[PDB]
C-alpha cells in the first residue's frame, strides 16, 4: 500500500502499470527531499561543533582526527 | 541523555563540555552518514523508474515532467 511496500513487493519493473511507476516516482522524489533536508541539519549541527572545538585550539585533536571525525 | 536532548537543549554552546562535544560529533556524523546512504537509495529507485518510464515511451509525460517529477 505505502511506496516501500509496493517497490519492495516487486520482482519485475516491468509488471508495474504507469500509474503506478508515477506514484512511485513523486513518493520517493518526496522522501529524498525529506532526506535530504535532514542531511543538511547533520551537517550543520558537525559544522558548528568542529568550529568550537577549533575555537577553543583543537583540544589535543589533530587535524586529521578534526577532519576525519576520529574520536 | 540522548543526542537529541543534550543538543535541542543547550543555550550557549560554550556551556557544552569537550567531552560532549566529541560525543555529539561522533553520533551526528555517524546519524550523517546513515543518511546519506539513504538518499542515495532514492536516488537510485527514481532512476530505475525515470528509466523504466523512458524506455516505454507512450508520451505518458513530457520531459520536464520527467525531469522535475511533476505527475
Ligand atoms: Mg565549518
Ligand atoms: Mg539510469
Amino acid at each position: 500500500e505505502s511506496a516501500e511496500e509496493v517497490w519492495g513487493g516487486t520482482e519485475d519493473l516491468t509488471s508495474l502499470s504507469v500509474e503506478e511507476l508515477k506514484g512511485l516516482m513523486a513518493r520517493f522524489d518526496e522522501e529524498e527531499k525529506r532526506i535530504s533536508y535532514r542531511r543538511r541539519v547533520m551537517q550543520g549541527r558537525i559544522d558548528v561543533i568542529r568550529a568550537e572545538i577549533v575555537r577553543r585550539g583543537g583540544a589535543v585533536l589533530s587535524p586529521e582526527e578534526l577532519a576525519r571525525v576520529l574520536m
